[PDB]
């Protein structure tokens, strides 16, 4: 479609030739911009990309979205704005017409849970035949095709574009994780969401928002932004187990859906029965009260399967063949994930990060430790360190503890580890700066009939180093290595 | 409609009763539930009209939404929810066809000029020769027509119905008042806006609201409730001369407008020039600067006046139309009116009633005062009385200052007027119980040419009194009385 229209949807504007030009792409990544794409130049935390407009009409780009005029050919269209990254917004709904607006949207926000809830979303809609995708920290998945992304919450742009490939593809619905980085940060400008669900709120990214006040307070944003059409099928499920669930009642006039285990809800677990191979329990709901199997392990993935399936029956699905669904659901790969079964110990890794999650994982794992419970975790690089020796403390629940750095970047990680090692009740503990090194340790100290948990990576597939460098790392498959090296078993090779 | 079709919107009920019925009313007030209302019961600070459901069937309603169910004939059908007032906004925006859907609809928040802007918005849309009304403190306003009501922002069934009167009665836009108290409490759930428009952020309900961080929050919501839909027309205007501007603009995707005095911003004020009979100042706008005249007094008045014609302008009103229309605009009852101008002395109405607001109009008053500015203010009954001394200490700015009460409800009057008197600098002040006497006497003080201001009330025709009983009150004609009295003219009698 032509630059002029699409630029009548910005009334504050400094134009620079001509808009009669045909435009079937944006970016705000000059790396990207070609003949018929707007180049929206913006300030990083790295760099300002306004010093690479030049390169972009070297690229036979021909429109670039400014906060300032630049030194460019005549031939170059510039649109001078006040805030580009807004305009950027408003131009990427409006060319790929509005991509969230076409499919039912379900997000997911919370401290942890994110993952695991939209996951379980997008495995349920699947199971019920359903075209369905995803957008968050695992990648963008469209049905079972899945290539991996830079963030949990990508840039505007970037994100845009995916909403609108889900929509191409012919997907029903895609379920987003919302984080309070990219709330704040406007990444999430102009999506449109018909569900909003809430897990917790515990201490983290306070490196960013500075206190917890702030943090719920950008949170709250994905459920006021619902906005206040009463004439459209909104729905916000919330966790009665956070105190946070009250405070966003009051932010938007939707129906509110809650769902509790230790608190009154209107959707309940009762009569938990756990095992390393799933759970049972009683699931009151306002129209009776059902048997539920679900193949995830502990009480914290009951609540996040609850809040999938108010999920996706809020939008008209019946409980009944929801929670047929949910029985063989596929695995949320990274989340306390039980690895071959076959071994003489139990070998699991998650991706607990926070001593809430950390908490919530040994909590799920304890009671089937039979023997001794060997547990490794790692501390983030470049991230705030106040909650970093309370880690430890958790961690020290366990009876051997392997402490290391997880994507260090640019920190020295034995500055990571000794953090959580400020933390330790006892003295059955012990730092490693590699982590590789660390999980071979753990399988040596392990006995048969041991409990061996890898967490905070998951089966993230790299380690973050100096000068952010991704190096390939997997917790699963050198676990296993190690494991199958020491114990027998495993494929022939 | 009939209750049936009501009712699909709410997923979460228990329905005691047939829904069959036919239903064209909706009312929170159990004294106006009538055959074919639903009365919605709910908690109030005073009482729980739970206790009034026999009331409303013996007036022959047969709908009752209620929290629990009650006791009542069987006749009479119970929908029971959770979250009654939430319901409420549901079930009036259906039945009324979503009324703030079906015209323009401006809404104006911040701690002191949300009647100033609303009511210039409105004049300048009648100026237009446009159909407009306006609901706020002032009360409800369909083109010149007027009644006065209880609240600024009223609870959301007669807000909903009023908008539903505007729409009826062939309004092309709204303009409302938006209190943080409103926000909050769920009184404007269900209402679209199309432009949110904010003036400051300074002390003030920190009775209800505990700190400035919850406040500032819950004036967000105006804009965060917004939504995403980016391809809606919607438009924020803000204050680049108040801080909290800049976490506004992160709530919210549409693009924003700026005005400003002292910090720069997309339309300013410069060579201002006042006078007792309005203003003229350049008017910088991005598209080019011009002249204008306003009848309205004070720097704190081209804010507002700036802020409305941005509003205008955002929904496609030329600038230069808007211009021409502000220059003889009405005024805005009870903010700084200049009373009966042939009298020998300046004798002033004004609404302030916060330490910022009297700064204000102070500021604005005192470049004009001859000889002695005699200064009367109250303190309103049952408020956080924190910032009162305050209030008494900018009152000081005058040369002789009478403290009187506002509303003191339940509170001893004497209290109210010695917290204002812990703030005085100087000795020239007088206390009153009766702020009649206070107004009486503020005349007896005042010599020719001298300069009068009664401060907090405006017109507002009312001293809420013990019992929270109105008793009538004119600060302008017990004024004007008094004033006749001692200097003579006035109509004849
Ligand atoms: C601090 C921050 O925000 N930098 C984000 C930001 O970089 P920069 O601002 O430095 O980019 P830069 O300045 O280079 O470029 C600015 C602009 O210029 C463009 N430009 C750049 C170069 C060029 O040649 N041409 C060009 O046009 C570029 O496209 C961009 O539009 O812009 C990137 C692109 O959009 C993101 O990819 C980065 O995100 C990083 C990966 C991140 O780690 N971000 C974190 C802070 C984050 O967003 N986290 C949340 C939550 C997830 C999370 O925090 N998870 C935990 C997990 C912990 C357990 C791990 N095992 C954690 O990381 O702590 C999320 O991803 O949504
Ligand atoms: C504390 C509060 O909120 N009580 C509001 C609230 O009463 P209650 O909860 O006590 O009502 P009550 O408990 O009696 O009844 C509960 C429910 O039962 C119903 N019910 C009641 C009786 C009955 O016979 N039948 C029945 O069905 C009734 O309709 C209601 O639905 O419900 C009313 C109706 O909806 C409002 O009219 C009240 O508002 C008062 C007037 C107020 O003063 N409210 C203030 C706190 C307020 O809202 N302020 C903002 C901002 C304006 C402001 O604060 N301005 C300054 C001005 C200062 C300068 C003055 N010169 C100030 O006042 O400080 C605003 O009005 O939007
Ligand atoms: N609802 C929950 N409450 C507490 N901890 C949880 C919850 N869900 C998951 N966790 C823990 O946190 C880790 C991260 O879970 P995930 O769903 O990826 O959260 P997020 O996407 O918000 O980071 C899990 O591997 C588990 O240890
Ligand atoms: N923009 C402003 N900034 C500071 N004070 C103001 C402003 N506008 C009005 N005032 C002062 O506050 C009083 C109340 O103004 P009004 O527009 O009624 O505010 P609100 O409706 O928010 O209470 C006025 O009579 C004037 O003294
Ligand atoms: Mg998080
Ligand atoms: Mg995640
Ligand atoms: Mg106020
Ligand atoms: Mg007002």
């Amino acid at each position: 479609m032509d630059a002029s229209t699409l630029f009548k949807k910005v009334k504050v504007k400094r134009v620079l030739g001509s808009l009669e030009q045909q435009i079937d792409d944006i970016t705000t990544d000059s790396r990207t911009a070609r003949e018929g794409s707007i180049f929206v130049a913006s300030v990083g935390y790295t760099v300002d990309s306004h010093k690479f407009c030049q390169n972009v009409a070297d690229q036979g780009c021909k429109l670039v979205v400014v906060n300032k005029e630049q030194s460019l050919p005549a031939n170059v269209t510039q649109v001078v704005v006040p805030d580009t990254l807004r305009v950027a917004s408003i131009l990427a709904h409006t060319l790929y017409d509005y991509p969230s607006h076409q499919l039912v949207t379900f997000g997911v926000t919370g401290t942890n849970g994110k993952t695991s809830i939209a996951t379980m979303i997008h495995l349920i809609q699947r199971k019920l035949q359903k075209n369905s995708a995803y957008l968050g920290t695992n990648g963008f998945q469209i049905n079972e095709t899945k290539t991996k992304g830079a963030n949990t919450t990508p840039e505007t742009v970037s994100l845009t574009k995916k909403i609108k490939e889900a929509v191409d593809a012919g997907a029903e619905s895609m379920t987003l994780e919302v984080s309070s980085h990219g709330l704040v940060l406007g990444r999430l400008r102009g999506v449109e969401f018909d569900v909003a669900i809430f897990s917790n709120l515990t201490q983290d990214h306070l490196d960013f928002h500075g206190t917890m006040e702030a943090y719920g307070h950008a949170k709250s944003l994905l459920f006021s932004q619902l906005g206040e059409d009463l004439s459209k099928e909104k729905y916000v499920v919330l966790n009665n187990d956070d105190s946070f669930s009250e405070y966003l009642r009051t932010v938007t006039p939707y129906e509110v859906f809650s769902y509790g285990i230790d608190e009154e809800a209107q959707f309940m677990a009762k009569n938990i029965q756990e095992s390393l191979q799933g759970v049972s329990f009683d699931f009151v709901t306002p129209f009776g009260t059902y048997p539920v199997k679900s193949p995830y392990v502990g009480k914290f993935n009951i609540s996040n399967i609850m809040a999938a399936m108010i999920a996706v029956w809020s939008k008209g699905t019946s409980l009944e063949t929801i929670i047929k669904a949910v029985e063989n659901l596929e695995p949320v790969e990274g989340r306390l994930e039980v690895l071959d079964p076959s071994l003489p110990i139990d070998l699991i890794i998650d991706y607990a990060h926070t001593a809430d999650g950390m908490n919530k994982l040994i909590d799920a794992v304890q009671p089937f430790v039979k023997q001794k419970l060997i547990f490794l975790v790692g501390m983030a690089g470049e991230r705030d360190l106040t909650k970093t020796p309370e880690m430890g403390r958790v961690a020290c629940r366990a009876d051997y503890v392997i402490f290391t750095p997880d994507n260090p970047a640019n920190d020295d990680p034995k500055m990571l580890t000794a953090e959580l090692a400020k933390g330790a009740t006892h003295q059955n503990y012990i730092e490693f700066d590699d982590r590789a090194e660390g999980i071979k340790h753990a399988i040596d100290i392990a006995e048969p009939g041991d409990t061996v948990v890898l967490a905070s990576k998951g089966r993230e597939p790299y380690q973050i180093m100096p000068g952010h460098i991704k190096v390939p790392h997997r917790d699963d498959l050198i676990g296993l290595e190690a494991a199958y090296k020491k114990f027998g078993g495993g494929p022939v090779d």
